[PDB]
């Protein structure tokens, strides 16, 4: 059953919380509004129901968390100073494989669908022009390359300080996201990369240089590794093993820096990362040399958006009221926090193995 806890603390990213605009702790203000709205809806639900109206009313707080390992480790201690947080689904699945039932998944986030990827169940087939993942990449290129990202304006792609709204369909919630593989070069180099892909010439492809995220990343490492393995069958075992024998062919960097690196021409990223990346940023994101272009090659198989997880001993009735509070806050447009992270909706997890684990496992196969 677990103990009713009259104080609930959510872990939130440290960097995010202490981040600023104008010298101001903007996110502090956002989180306080969110916490107040949360507390009011929670206790209304709580007190409207006989099953829970006699417990103590609950206060809601946040605490900064350095990174996801700290979140999951600290939740696993089951210390009431940290009761809940929201984690990337793949990383959570891998953690729970190692530590079964140690923490309790309860909330599934959803995100506004991209106009180019509104259907979850599209998977790798053969890497040709007719491949569903290749078709999405071509739709991305119509948005990012044909209408060049560098010339997008806040006004004509509806930048709202958060995302370019014009690349989304808010009326459709996606209970998934994907990674993607970018390629960059002049015309001759792009053709050579595409030829190597088409010919399944892994050595040649790989030697164009691959940028990636950390090896525990789903969307900047593992999902793309799966596509490459499924495409260039028999040519390698794992990306880590391949890198250990070919180290100058790999570098850990964000895809939006690909254009700055002359010895790298392939990069992994979240699908549509440009959609929340302001093109005016001083980092000059996605900039390429004058006679080079960056374009999508293929996206990956889909996995669930982030999952909210509780320390094990929070009372079940309280967990379910907290889940419903997320849902109702989204419905009534009182969630000032979630949409800043891409969380545009929420659902209860009814079956973690089916709804999360099996989905993740199918994608990395
Ligand atoms: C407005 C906005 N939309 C989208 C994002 C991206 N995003 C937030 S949660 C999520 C899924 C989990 O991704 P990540 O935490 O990068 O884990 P990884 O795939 O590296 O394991 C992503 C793609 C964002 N940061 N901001
Ligand atoms: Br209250
Ligand atoms: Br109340
Ligand atoms: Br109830
Ligand atoms: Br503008
Ligand atoms: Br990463
Ligand atoms: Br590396
Ligand atoms: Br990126
Ligand atoms: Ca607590
Ligand atoms: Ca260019």
């Amino acid at each position: 059953q677990g103990q009713w806890d009259k104080s609930i603390t959510f872990g939130v990213s440290e960097a995010w919380l202490n981040k600023k605009k104008g010298g101001e702790k903007v996110n502090k203000e956002v989180i306080n509004t969110f916490l107040e709205n949360f507390k009011k809806e929670f206790n209304k639900l709580k007190n409207a129901n006989d099953k829970t109206k006699n417990f103590d009313d609950v206060d809601f707080k946040v605490t900064p968390i350095q990174d996801f390992t700290v979140l999951l480790n600290n939740l696993s201690t089951d210390n009431p100073e940290l009761d809940f947080g929201i984690n990337a689904s793949g990383k959570l699945v891998e953690f729970l494989k190692n530590n079964p039932g140690i923490i309790t998944p309860a909330l599934e986030t959803t995100t506004n669908s991209f106009v180019f990827d509104k259907e979850k169940d599209k998977f790798y087939v053969d890497g040709t022009d007719s491949d569903p993942l290749v078709k999405i990449a071509k739709e991305i290129n119509k948005i990012f390359v044909e209408t060049p990202y560098a010339s997008w304006t806040d006004e004509n792609h509806k930048w709202n300080g958060n995302v370019y709204q014009s690349v989304y369909d808010p009326t459709v919630q996606a209970n998934f996201y994907r990674g993607m593989i970018w390629i960059k070069g002049n015309d001759e180099t792009l053709a050579k990369i595409k030829k190597a892909w088409n010919d399944k010439d892994w050595n040649t492809f790989r030697n164009f240089g691959i940028l990636h995220g950390k090896d525990n990343s789903s969307s900047k490492f593992k999902l793309e590794e799966t596509i490459l393995k499924n495409h260039f069958q028999n040519k390698f075992t794992t990306l880590n093993e391949d890198r250990s024998a070919h180290p100058n062919a790999y570098k850990q960097k964000s895809a939006d820096t690909l254009g700055t690196l002359d010895d790298f021409h392939i990069a992994f990223s979240e699908e549509g990362s440009f959609a929340w990346t302001h093109n005016k940023s001083a980092t000059k994101p996605f900039e390429t040399k004058a006679n080079e272009k960056m374009e999508a090659l293929i996206v990956t198989n889909p996995i669930p958006y982030d999952v909210g997880v509780f320390r094990k001993s929070v009372n079940q009735l309280e967990q379910n009221l907290i889940v419903q509070t997320f849902i109702n806050l989204a419905k009534n447009k009182q969630d000032t926090y979630g949409p800043l992270l891409g969380y545009n909706g929420y659902k209860k997890i009814d079956n973690f193995q089916k709804e999360i684990v099996e989905v993740y496992e199918k994608a990395i196969k």
